[PDB]
């Protein structure tokens, strides 16, 4: 017979479930539909699905209204909206978690063993007709040439939003924290277990690494004077694994907490800058609490570093990612009165999502230099060489790349989209259109639907035969952007939900530890309360350069 | 200086922090009250303050209207107080949790390492003058004293409340899925991850040891047939670790899931109630999805057994336990429309509270025999010479004894109660007292108050001095009991809002993983639905015996 769910009968959410051999049922438990698939409106549904305004028109809405915009921005009409973009957006992740690469179902295992990231759908049936369950080819495109033909970039095609290169790397830095693949256990695995916002990417991920790392006095970490400013310590002192290519392991072979934080100065910029914030944040404490110890110091000045960045990356980063004119805001206390859990585990779905490297550009300027990727790449004096003010001034000052559109992926790392492609089926992810229900949206019709244009289109059904075939990673970087935004609209109809359930969903983020006694005093309390990308750095050099997320001018 | 926080100036959870060398601050967030140690009531809870029944009156209320009762509990009304009952005492345990043994104060450790146990209250700091902090001797009661002097059991006294032994091992076998101290790590550390109702005490506590007891087909578990009926399997088949005494490591030498389970035939009983449970679980699934494999038929068999098992803990362990007339009720969408987390971590402070061991009777009568500790303790014929039926039947017919009112824990445990008094310490929980506020309650004035009597009483003055010296675990079983009641009032109390949060926080109790298909088909969620001690019995026996958590007559 065929595996009835491979046609995926159930809609809004419906949990498909075989019964007997060749039977199946849909369970619409609180879907908001009733009915064998789940396509009946209950009489709310019906209410909300009738006067629901298309993301297209509220993406309108929010890119526009320049003059409404100022005012809802200057009163409480701003939080409104904030608490009601949250929640809604919040309420697409299910939480607790559902399931894992090892189950289409849920199970004990899957909610406790935090190794397996989670998917959202589940996956193709091993016993589907074809690679995607019910339309499509026997073969899906060949990623190799899917890839060069359309992911490769041949003009760079900077981002109109103009986001900078300071943006590419801190949006790399911030994302390894979460997104780290085991290479043993393989695809649908983490190391990064905490899946959050728990920097460890700076503290690591193991409490002996952290102890390495740990110079277990005034709760700091360990570090070393290289030219007068303060840099991380080299693996001498910091004992600590890396994967710095075999040639100098001594000198200027430094330890961070992120394993491979040393194959781009970006990285070990950033992995500088926090390091060099921590040990500030305790300097702080310390004079407002003499009579603590180390364990504390260091524990507290952590969440303040959990909070400032959950700050940063909301209220600085996903806005210039936005292009809203709402202003987002970070405070937590706008859930306080929802229903909403304050757990969080990370989705392959999210994790392929965000392969942005189509966002590295060409070469790398820096000032009157110019370096390329052999220059680059796993180059280690770039960094003490130019300094932190300098580098951080050079890339918050060249553009970054569009990110969809297609054909806009530097060749030197082309590679990698090519794996994510072998990966997602590796993985056995749902159709690019069975995505899109799931996440609010209308399936694309056609490939000229999809894409803008016509060519890449035809071409592509050629290959895919179905739109509906059309895969997960492609389709959300073939997919046509939204005028001058950096990227499509199925990109944040997706990466939003994801995001936000993940930025909020973050412990010191809950009633039980928003209070200022967790960040010990008040002090700790606005440190977080008013982080900056400007404070962030500037607080923890000399002089002040340019930084932001976008180019000046 | 002596640490201002010894005293315990905040009041209403306020938290207590040092600020420079000999200050201290009281951070009253959302406390309810203001004030430098949070003693100034807002305008509601002064509202609801003075209009709130003391605990004695609700208890008199729920154990008396036999008339209004049997009337609420026929309608609505009963529905109401049981998402009453529910909600507010689950409010009080803090969730994310809070501290451990390392951290009196939050920290992303605390919140992340699974390993250690939680305190609701922090600890009396190493610096205080006293080892409670203010008042009290230099020294506590040496607790080998404390315990032969008050806790050892001198005439049997029965559990008023009917209370037998067939729920006195369920109580047992149930509760050490979560409390499992780690003799390595030592005090305030659990091998028992997961903290909660995962059957970690069955499928065992590691993917591995399950593994070696899983018979990978048709998702069930090993087993072996003696004398007719279904048993656990030995060693020499499932391989895995246990505890039995260095003699028959071959034969009649059972493995569970929970080591220990063999040093005592009630243990190795239930733990063979379960698992002929599961594989008759997984009989019905089977014949209702035959396309199914052995990984889903074992995890949906097992959410089918963690629903049971909460459903028999709260509608017949809870409420023979409670004494209501209230008739409690396992409805998880009764908190659907309540901010609740779905998430749990063991306490120790409820761990020493659910040191129930004068529930051990004197000798165990079993039909016309009646072996004694000797003979009961590690035997390993008992349980498949006399078979289930005949023991169960057994012990649901001998009483228990009553856990509170002091003096009433056979000798030969005993020992364990000098322990807790030891760990306690080690552990540094603050003052009984200091715990009856965090619970809702007021702070004895004196022991002759704490005590029904008057011995006992003046003589624990003469030890500790002060009743605010007075220690957790000894107050607990030293307090006067409810009239006929198993155990006093401090026990419920403390106990329910460890209880319920822990029963209803459970991952399968939420609107996500609460639906049909999450124990795939009708029948799985109606197994859920309906089980009954009698029921994980009777249908897995030849014949019915008498089987209730209270004496029959
Ligand atoms: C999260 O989940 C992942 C898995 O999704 C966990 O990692 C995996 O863990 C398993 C087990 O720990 C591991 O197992 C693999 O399977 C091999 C097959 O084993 C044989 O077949 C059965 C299996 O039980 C046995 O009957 C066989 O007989 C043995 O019995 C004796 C008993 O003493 C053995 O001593 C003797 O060897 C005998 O052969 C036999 O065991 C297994 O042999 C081998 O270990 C192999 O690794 C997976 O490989 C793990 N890796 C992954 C990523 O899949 C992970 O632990 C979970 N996370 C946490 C922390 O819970
Ligand atoms: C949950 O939390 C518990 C702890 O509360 C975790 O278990 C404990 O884990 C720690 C570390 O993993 C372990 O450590 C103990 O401390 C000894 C002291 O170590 C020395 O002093 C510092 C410490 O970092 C180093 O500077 C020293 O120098 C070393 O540097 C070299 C680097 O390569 C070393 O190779 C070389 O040996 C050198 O000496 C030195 O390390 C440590 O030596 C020893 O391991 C000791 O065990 C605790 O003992 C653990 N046990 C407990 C229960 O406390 C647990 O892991 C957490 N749970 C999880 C899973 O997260
Ligand atoms: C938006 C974030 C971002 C950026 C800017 C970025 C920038 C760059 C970059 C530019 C200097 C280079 C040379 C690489 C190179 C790599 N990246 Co990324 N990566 C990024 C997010 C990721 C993620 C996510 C993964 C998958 C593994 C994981 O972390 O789970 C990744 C994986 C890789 C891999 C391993 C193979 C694979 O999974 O395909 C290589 C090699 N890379 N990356
Ligand atoms: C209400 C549950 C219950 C019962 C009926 C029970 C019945 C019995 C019993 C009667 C046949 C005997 C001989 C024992 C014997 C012991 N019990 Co318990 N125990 C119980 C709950 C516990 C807990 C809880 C612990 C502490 C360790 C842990 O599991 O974390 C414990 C620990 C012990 C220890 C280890 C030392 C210590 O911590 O003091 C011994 C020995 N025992 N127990
Ligand atoms: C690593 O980076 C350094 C600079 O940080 C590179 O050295 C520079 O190279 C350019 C030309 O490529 C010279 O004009 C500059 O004067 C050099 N700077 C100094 C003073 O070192 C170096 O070539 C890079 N190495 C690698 C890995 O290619
Ligand atoms: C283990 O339990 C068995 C019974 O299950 C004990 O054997 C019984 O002992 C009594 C007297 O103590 C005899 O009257 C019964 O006839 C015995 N039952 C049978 C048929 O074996 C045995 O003594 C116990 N062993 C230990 C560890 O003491
Ligand atoms: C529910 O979903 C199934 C799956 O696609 C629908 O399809 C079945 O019935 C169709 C309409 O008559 C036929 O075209 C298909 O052959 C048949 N296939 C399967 C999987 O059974 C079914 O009609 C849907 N029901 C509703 C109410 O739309
Ligand atoms: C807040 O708590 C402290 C701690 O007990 C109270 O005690 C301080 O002030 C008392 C009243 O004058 C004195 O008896 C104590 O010596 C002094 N001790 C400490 C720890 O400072 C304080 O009064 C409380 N404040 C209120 C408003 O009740
Ligand atoms: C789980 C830890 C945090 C992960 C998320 C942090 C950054 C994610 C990056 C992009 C977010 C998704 C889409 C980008 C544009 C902004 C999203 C829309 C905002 C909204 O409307 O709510
Ligand atoms: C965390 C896993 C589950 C742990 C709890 C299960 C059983 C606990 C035993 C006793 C509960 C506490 C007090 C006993 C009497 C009933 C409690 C009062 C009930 C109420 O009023 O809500
Ligand atoms: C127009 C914006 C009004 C305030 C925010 C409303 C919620 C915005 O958030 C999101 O908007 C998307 C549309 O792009 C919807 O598809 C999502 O379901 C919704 O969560
Ligand atoms: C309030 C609901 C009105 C009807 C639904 C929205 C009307 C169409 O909305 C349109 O959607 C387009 C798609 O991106 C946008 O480009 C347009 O700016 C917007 O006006
Ligand atoms: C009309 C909806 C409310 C907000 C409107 C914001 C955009 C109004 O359009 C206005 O057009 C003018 C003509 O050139 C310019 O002078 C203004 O700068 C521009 O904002
Ligand atoms: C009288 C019972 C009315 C319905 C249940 C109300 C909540 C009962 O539950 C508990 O009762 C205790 C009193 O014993 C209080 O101290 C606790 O705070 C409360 O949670
Ligand atoms: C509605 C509030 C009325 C005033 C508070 C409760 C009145 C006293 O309540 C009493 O408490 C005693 C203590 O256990 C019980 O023994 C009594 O049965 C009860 O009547
Ligand atoms: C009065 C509060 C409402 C419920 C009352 C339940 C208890 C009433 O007391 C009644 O006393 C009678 C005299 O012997 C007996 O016949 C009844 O069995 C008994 O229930």
């Amino acid at each position: 017979p065929v595996n009835p769910c491979c046609y995926y009968p159930c809609q809004h959410q419906g949990i498909c479930v075989r019964f007997g051999l060749d039977r199946y049922q849909c369970d619409c438990t609180r879907t908001g539909y009733s009915g064998p698939n789940c396509t009946i409106p209950e009489i709310w549904t019906w209410l909300r699905t009738t006067l629901r305004p298309s993301p297209s028109f509220i993406h309108f809405l929010l890119t526009h209204g320049r003059w409404l915009w100022d005012f809802v921005n200057a009163t409480f009409i701003r939080d409104t909206l904030m608490r009601l973009v949250l929640t809604v957006r919040s309420n697409l992740i299910p939480s607790p978690p559902t399931y894992n690469i090892a189950h289409d179902y849920i199970s004990w295992e899957s909610f406790s063993n935090v190794s397996y990231y989670t998917r959202i759908l589940p996956s193709v049936p091993r016993d589907c007709p074809t690679p995607m369950g019910t339309k499509g080819k026997k073969q899906l495109p060949d990623a190799e040439f899917l890839s060069r033909r359309f992911l490769l970039r041949r003009k760079f095609i900077p981002d109109p939003q103009g986001t900078n290169l300071m943006f590419a790397f801190f949006a790399q830095h911030f994302t390894h924290q979460f997104f780290k693949t085991s290479g043993k256990m393989g695809p649908g695995f983490t190391k990064a277990l905490g899946h959050g916002v728990d920097l460890g990417h700076i503290y690591g991920d193991n409490l002996e690494r952290q102890y390495q790392l740990r110079l277990f006095k005034d709760g700091k970490l360990k570090y070393q004077m290289l030219n007068g400013e303060v840099y991380p310590p080299s693996v001498e002192e910091a004992p600590v694994l890396m994967h710095y290519p075999r040639g100098i392991p001594p000198q200027s072979q430094m330890a961070v907490g992120q394993e491979v934080f040393g194959l781009l100065p970006g990285l070990m910029l950033y992995a500088t800058i926090w390091l060099r914030e921590h040990n500030r944040v305790c300097d702080l404490l310390k004079a407002e609490h003499p009579t603590w110890g180390d364990e504390q110091l260091f524990q507290t000045a952590r969440l303040i570093l959990i909070g400032e960045t959950i700050k940063i990356v909301i209220e600085e980063y996903v806005q210039q990612l936005s292009g809203y004119f709402l202003q987002l805001k970070f405070d937590p206390e706008l859930l306080f009165g929802a229903q909403f859990q304050y757990r969080n585990r990370i989705a392959m779905e999210f994790n392929q999502l965000y392969h942005w490297h189509p966002l590295m550009p060409d070469s790398f300027r820096v000032g009157p230099q110019d370096y390329s990727y052999e220059q680059f790449l796993f180059n280690t004096s770039m960094l003490v060489d130019y300094g932190v003010e300098a580098l951080v001034d050079a890339f918050s000052r060249q553009p970054a790349g569009r990110i969809g559109g297609g054909r806009n992926i530097d060749h030197h790392i082309l590679h990698v989209a090519v794996d994510v492609i072998k990966e997602s089926r590796v993985l056995r992810l749902q159709p690019f259109n069975e995505y899109r229900k799931r996440f609010g949206m209308k399936p694309y019709t056609s490939f000229q639907e999809l894409t803008g244009e016509k060519e890449m289109a035809a071409e592509l059904e050629e290959l895919y035969g179905d739109i509906d075939a059309l895969e997960f990673y492609p389709g959300l970087l073939l997919e046509k952007c939204h005028p001058n935004s950096i990227f499509g609209e199925s990109m944040i109809e997706m990466g939003a939900p994801f995001s936000l359930k993940g930025l909020l969903g973050n412990p010191i983020c809950s009633p039980e530890y928003w209070k200022a006694s967790t960040f010990g005093g008040e002090v700790g309390f606005n440190l977080v309360k008013t982080a900056t990308l400007k404070k962030l750095v500037c607080l923890n050099t000399k002089t002040c350069p340019y930084v932001s997320f976008h180019v000046p001018d």
